[PDB]
């Protein structure tokens, strides 16, 4: 209660002060040192650099300008970093630095080796209740955090959830954020995860998260999609039909979080009601969940996964990065 609005008051001064003040330009290609190729972005390639003093190692993605330009994302590329910049939970990714050249923006994230839980459901099959409970407990957190600084998540999916070394969540793509009062319209995200409001085109608040973590909740616990088809437009149809069936396993109790969850009236679903949050974390399907210890990293892990050109491009542009 009263800590919990201190916490959110401190939360929320620490991200406007950044927000309003974005940082720019807080290091150099030549302090990093190059060492692999880790993989592919939109706009470039994502290295491995270790810093030359501190022998610390990042994931340092690469965009190039004008690459950004002709793929007609300058607004999100600028609001993606703006966001990283100025936010800092445990279960979100860092943006560690941030500068631009000639040719490239560059944005050095924290690198954890891990695992995404894509791979990690896949291989495992479907996680246990308390397995699933401990990892929802941490999007709950994200959530919360995220929400009171008027951020929608936007494109919660286990592809954006890696499991780090000490088995916990992180948080790791921030390109579908967006910072709003009231309601948005734009149609995105992956379709096994999109609220019916946002299929339909009516317009959506940050409920549509809440929607995305009973679909999380259940895959983990189910091993598949609620709502899943061949085509992404079945999916949508069933989805906005929104009949759900659950496993025989599961227990009463996530059945009925679920309900509260994947539940098409507003005025009616979790997260988005006069008691926030609580509603969620004071379920019977959390009533184990220690949420202090969560935020806090205490709780033991379920597991611990596996061991430039010469000229200036696009100036006007880029100027606020």
């Amino acid at each position: 209660s009263s800590d919990v609005k201190e916490f959110l008051a401190k939360a929320k001064e620490d991200f406007l002060k950044k927000w309003e003040s974005p940082a720019q330009n807080t290091a150099h290609l030549d302090q990093f040192e190059r060492i692999k190729t880790l993989g592919t972005g939109s706009f470039g390639r994502v290295m491995l650099v270790k810093h030359k003093e501190t022998g610390n190692h990042y994931a340092m993605k690469i965009l190039d300008k004008q690459k950004v330009v002709k793929l007609k994302q300058i607004e999100h590329t600028l609001n993606e970093k703006r966001i990283l910049q100025a936010v800092n939970f445990p279960f979100l990714v860092k943006l560690e630095f941030s500068f631009k050249d000639n040719s490239n923006l560059y944005m050095v994230m924290e690198y954890v080796p891990g695992g995404e839980m894509f791979s990690h459901l896949r291989r495992i099959g479907r996680f246990s209740e308390p397995h699933a409970r401990f990892y929802a407990a941490q999007i709950v957190l994200t959530f919360e955090y995220l929400h009171s600084l008027d951020l929608i998540y936007r494109d919660l999916k286990p592809e954006n959830l890696l499991i780090d070394q000490q088995g916990y969540i992180q948080v790791t793509d921030f390109g579908f954020a967006k910072r709003v009062k009231g309601r948005t319209w734009t149609l995105c995200g992956t379709p096994e995860y999109l609220a019916p409001e946002i299929i339909l085109s009516k317009g959506y608040n940050k409920a549509v998260d809440w929607w995305a973590l009973g679909v999380l909740i259940y895959e983990m616990a189910a091993g598949y999609p609620p709502f899943f088809a061949d085509q992404p437009i079945q999916i949508y149809e069933k989805i906005v039909s929104g009949k759900v069936r659950f496993p025989s396993h599961f227990s009463s109790d996530l059945k009925d979080l679920l309900r509260n969850l994947l539940q098409v009236d507003l005025t009616k679903r979790f997260g988005n009601l006069k008691n926030g949050v609580n509603d969620i974390k004071n379920h019977k399907w959390f009533a184990t969940t220690d949420w202090i210890a969560i935020y806090q990293r205490k709780v033991e892990a379920p597991f611990i996964p596996k061991f430039v050109s010469i000229n200036e491009k696009c100036g006007k542009e880029f100027s606020e990065f």
